[PDB]
């Protein structure tokens, strides 16, 4: 379902971080395994009604032109926690303030290790920074994986 000109971005040196960790239990919910590639480690957490916010966030080594993004069930429990909707903001290089995404990116429910793809329109040039708050559902959520993509020469 992914669109064909999409490239995802390499990972291995971003700066990731979230709201909150489930249980605290950072080796086993923390923000990291939702970009290590593998389905069944997964970022987990608190949704906005519990914690009062909910969001991960990765500082991009080298900034891309966003294009969309995709995320994955998450893997620590039930299906009823995979994520629902959510909002976005990103940061440009150079820049100290913040651009909302003005849209709601709303998913359907996940088959099986399978992403959902949400994309930006236009492509946001020089992101260096990317937040994802999560809105719904809103007492527990996460994911496994979550990637950026840019578009291929
Ligand atoms: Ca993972």
């Amino acid at each position: 379902t992914k669109p064909g000109n999409w490239s995802a971005v390499d990972r291995s040196a971003w700066s990731v971080s979230c709201s909150n960790v489930y249980a605290d239990d950072d080796a086993k919910y923390g923000a990291h395994l939702a970009i290590d590639g593998e389905i069944n480690t997964t970022w987990f957490t608190w949704g906005v009604a519990n914690a009062g916010e909910c969001w991960w966030n990765t500082v991009l080594d080298r900034p891309v032109t966003l294009t969309g993004f995709s995320v994955t069930k998450q893997s620590a429990y039930g299906s009823g926690y995979n994520l629902r909707s959510a909002e976005i903001k990103v940061r440009k290089e150079g820049e100290t303030e913040w651009v909302t995404y003005p849209r709601v990116l709303t998913f359907r429910n996940f088959k099986g290790a399978d992403p959902q793809y949400a994309a930006i329109e236009p492509p946001i040039p020089n992101v260096k920074e990317f937040r994802i708050n999560c809105l719904t559902p809103d007492n527990y959520t996460g994911f496994a994986e979550i990637n950026l993509y840019e578009k291929q020469l």
